[PDB]
């Protein structure tokens, strides 16, 4: 069941991600907390590449992220993200889509596979995610945005109004590139475990072929694809890096991303693992 953060665990989440008064339910907060969420809490896969479960149950992400200084990926992060803003106040409805980024058109259909969120807001709706990865909007959209307003650059958009069929997408010079698409109908916490499952354990999950990793870092968005280190300025110049070896590998995900791994029981087992990236 998908109940809000208690009190402790609330106030303790607030304190990781550096917000100490998050103020009451409003789209400038709500960006104040998106904003420090993406800063503290790295996109990251690294569990999955150490064949541990992906347990999605609160006490048990709530360990992981705030208790043991570690990020996740959408099924962890938004799950986790909603508790808190339930527990703030907030209005809202989880939501799934088919992941579209970086596929043509043409390519066939994909499984409904990514967790996101719909906040209702006095001041409107707003599709809300913390778990994308490199390509996640550093703010709440307004579902739908307006495709006339040159500073949105990521937007929503209706694309089928017969089947309710949105996407979120960012401007191209050759049209509108999809994130993910969905539909409006509102989703029950226990639908999310076959999914969760899926990605964390089929072994054409694209999570369980390389490392994958995000994080908001000043104005650069940081990421890890297997040993390729890119700085992305948010408009997209990006400069990239192949990492030299496992060692500067692990220094940049304990740094950079922000990482607390044991010495003993993690970094050791995920040199040899990180290795072969």
């Amino acid at each position: 069941h998908m109940t809000p953060l208690t009190p402790e665990q609330t106030h303790a989440y607030l304190h990781h991600i550096g917000i100490d008064d998050p103020g009451p339910p409003s789209l400038a907060n709500l960006d104040r907390l998106i904003d420090a969420h993406l800063r503290r809490v790295a996109f990251e896969n690294l569990d999955v590449l150490l064949d541990r479960p992906i347990e999605i149950d609160a006490d048990k992400v709530f360990a992981k992220v705030v208790e043991g200084s570690r990020g996740g990926y959408c099924f962890e992060l938004n799950s986790l993200f909603a508790r808190l803003l339930l527990a703030l106040g907030y209005e809202l409805e989880l939501l799934v889509a088919r992941v579209r980024w970086g596929l043509p058109d043409d390519a066939p259909l994909t499984q409904q596979s990514h967790l996101m969120l719909r906040l209702y807001l006095a001041e409107g709706e707003f599709l809300v995610d913390v778990g994308f990865g490199s390509a996640n909007p550093p703010r709440a959209l307004p579902l739908p945005g307006d495709e006339a307003d040159a500073g949105q650059v990521h937007c929503v958009r209706l694309v089928d109004p017969h089947a309710g069929l949105y996407e979120s997408a960012v401007r191209g010079r050759s049209g509108w590139l999809p994130l993910y698409r969905f539909d409006l109908r509102p989703q029950l916490w226990i639908d999310y475990i076959p999914r969760n499952w899926y990605t964390s354990t089929h072994p054409h999950s694209v999570f369980r072929q390389g490392l994958k990793a995000a994080i908001t870092e000043g104005d650069l968005r940081l990421t890890l694809a297997d040993g390729l280190f890119g700085q992305r300025a948010g408009n997209g110049e990006t400069l990239q890096r192949q990492l030299r070896d496992v060692e500067e590998l692990l220094d940049i995900l304990q740094t950079r991303f922000r990482l607390r791994l044991d010495p003993a029981s993690e970094v050791p087992a995920l040199a040899r693992r990180l290795a072969g990236l």
